[PDB]
């Protein structure tokens, strides 16, 4: 029984969506786009930049790893490590031919699957960076800086796709039955925002039904829960080797700004995010073999 | 009193999009949106592309009167004539603090606001083509080409958008709602597809819903059957003027290569849409004063 | 003989460009191209931004006639005369076959002339809020804000181009013979300073030098000035014909937080802004016709 | 002391430029560049296109290898591999205080790294697949097909960067000392052609100079030498690892429809190139490293 446990946690997530974003925020938000190389600013990030004064000095500790040949190869490796899993553990049927013959074409097939791209590449980095911040808060430790290997301090494999926003329709966007899909994601993964992945998706309504509808009975099967901890472990790892040394403990969340009920708060927060962040990548993988 | 008869057509309207069009119509496609400055092919073109014969040869004799500062003042004064008609014809609710209500933050609003602009700009250029189109398929008259002032062959005001496409959610991208919401934009305004800009107007399904709900009541009410033909007859106006003389009679679609069949069959299409076109107008018009 | 005297002007002019901008200004200069529809802030503007918030509240003031219908046609009406009086006066040759032998290709062309377009659009409404700028400062007086037609007070036509920022090679951008053309370029126009238009075509080097030595000639030729003394009259027309009331005085700099040696200095180089733009219009206007 | 030898090379190479390249053409270019994840064609790949019935069909066998983790992890190890050899073998002065001396500002210096980016990605994907044009050519081989890690095999990382084509100076664009600095570089790399990164630096003709300037004692010193040698055997070595078979022969090139003499032409074309690509390298990497 390889675990992973579901948090204790239901204090508020306010995340602040980039388009509601103060010039303040949305620089610090243009830089983590930057440094990822991604057009999105993850719901994580959203959340946590509620605690602005703990989110500006969290980032500025992580971003000099972020930079890192390392943290892109690390980043990497977790894709391919999903791509692995997903394809071994479940027989995967491509759904190409029935989305043309709902009217979909080669074009359109290619722009779902230019989107798909977007999350697969960037979730990843998220991950890793949801680690860094809960077993910083939980720990206390002083996570990576090893010299090591000189290669890993490098630059990071440069080129980016920063603009524009991908086009996502968010939770008010939403219409009749767009509701209902997204209800029925948020009980099934048992969480209380949309993803921008499926928001992004659901640009296309009939596309995301039948996407979500694929991988739904695959959601916490015991093939589905083992992978998780394997990518749970591997980002776990990641942060045991950032290049960079990286700490924010309790004590650090006190002295950017937070009070101590503000940091237990966030604590639960971020708990919960990291959490569902392996499933996620587990979850683009098998969308993107959908539309192999 | 007085009011556009909707024409009789049983003939079937077969819409090539820009998404599936090859790369010789593509090019014709991208001369038009480069043409009229505008970032999308309207549905009118994509039909009338179908019968490919005559839609390039239509367009050839067509493009130099719509490079012409003529027809650039003679569609915006149709936008203008629509924005006054409907401002004194019409009771209009602002509808931004509404959008408030439902969640939608002033940058996505500023989003909306910029999408209705582009049909509100080029729906008119649509408009005065299909007219032509029209005209000159069931009079065999040749219009236009008068010297007259000078001015009005000079280029237009040079600066215009087209690219990206803009975003449509197609009719097979719906999910449940939103096709309820196409049948009933369909039935209220009496045609077999859905126009563009609801197709961008639904990347915001709630949004659509909300402003579909107040322009309904007031289609084809005596004020807007009457502002109706007054956008029509200034249509047949403009035609009446191109500086470029146009002509393209049912002899002509023979020798560009169609049947008699084809062309009888093309007459009742363009019919369909050169009808409708004066009602779009007036559509977006009512939209763009909602969201003032 | 209409001749237009050029003003004294020993004031050092100070253009805060967009890459250097802070983030206060860079919102005031995003609202002015947004509100005029161009991907470019002027170097009036730049200069006049220096003095920040007298420009500040003197767009404020500007920005409401901006926006009007009245303003796009009188804007668009001065590059019709700009045609007119330049296709009347000079017999201009055809370059495109000199650019064809050069090595230059038809997609190139294409590039060039949209360029050009984007300069033939915008300088118009530059040389219109210099002109307010100016006259206000100069007279005191209170310009437009009469009852009149309407129609004018309608929103303008819509659509606009507001990213990116054209390529510009600027004066510390240049090389050798690049900072030559830009001298002789300074000393014929009597300049202390290179337009954004120039700076434009100097992405194709080769480009500029022609098309700048055949426009050399024309200058201050006396069909050139008449021309230019016919253009700046319309700019001080349009003043008269605001729908929207502009004060902006010697005393309202002064309440901006301007002091009187930076407001006389202000005037100065206004005065060389304003008298500048009617000669740019005009030589916009003599490349657009040599590339047809 | 290690030395790659410059082969001989009398012919004429014949690049297509992509503002050139018809409809088919372009189709070919568009998926290279979509492949690659690159958003220029390069002169290597533009000077095989003259051959085209041989590129096309080089290419549809390269492609399968293109798509792939390996392409990328070994294109991007040959990066790391300059970076780590430019760095301990040169003492790099950073020479952004010296441009922001010379008037240029810090967002623009970041616009300026951006381009340097491009070329630090993609030089390496183009020089890997020169070197099995080369080698195909030369020895009749088939290269790669063993099975090895399955995880080779999968796609590479995802995210692309393939619009715009960056902002060149062409050589017909230039001016009198651009044509001269081009020469220079001409000169000093032993090349009949002028690079598509130099021609996106000359953009910024001033930072350029300075750029070149700095290069050009390092060029052929004995460490510059040894380390292109080490580049140089790191394609080769890549070659032999490729995921899917390549064999593009002599005889193939015959079936393809190249005459024998044209193959003969070919044949020294490509190798120049290959030769040009491994010093490419090294010198993008030493502008990006004066940049940092």
């Amino acid at each position: 029984h390889l675990q992973l446990p579901r948090p204790v946690c239901e204090a508020i997530i306010r995340p602040v969506p980039e388009h509601r974003a103060d010039q303040e925020l949305s620089e610090i938000y243009r830089d983590l786009k930057a440094t990822f190389g991604v057009p999105w600013v993850g719901v994580i990030t959203q959340a946590v930049a509620y605690y602005r004064p703990f989110f500006a000095e969290a980032w500025r500790r992580f971003a000099p790893s972020a930079k890192t040949h390392f943290f892109e190869r690390a980043s990497d490796d977790i894709r391919i490590r999903s791509w692995e899993l997903m394809g071994q553990s479940f027989v995967i049927e491509g759904q190409t031919d029935r989305l043309r013959e709902m009217g979909y074409s080669v074009r359109e097939i290619g722009q779902i699957r230019a989107v798909l791209d977007i999350f697969d590449y960037g979730n990843p980095k998220y991950l890793i960076f949801a680690t860094a911040i809960k077993e910083g808060l939980l720990s206390g430790r002083t996570f990576g800086g090893a010299a090591g290997d000189a290669r890993c301090h490098f630059p990071r494999s440069p080129i980016c796709q920063i603009d524009p926003i991908p086009v996502m329709v968010e939770e008010h966007h939403a219409g009749g039955t767009l509701s209902q899909v997204y209800a029925d994601i948020k009980q099934t993964l048992q969480l209380p925002f949309i993803n921008s992945n499926y928001k992004a998706m659901a640009r296309w309504p009939s596309y995301l039904e039948q996407a979500w509808g694929a991988l739904k009975p695959c959601i916490d099967t015991p093939a589905y829960q083992a992978g998780r901890f394997d990518i749970n472990a591997r980002a776990l790892a990641a942060l045991d080797a950032l290049p960079t040394a990286y700490r924010m403990s309790r004590d650090d969340a006190l002295q950017a700004g937070l009070s101590e009920a503000q940091t237990d708060e966030l604590i639960q927060v971020i708990s919960l995010f990291q959490w569902m962040l392996s499933g996620l990548v587990l979850n683009v993988t098998h969308f993107k073999q959908q539309a192999l």
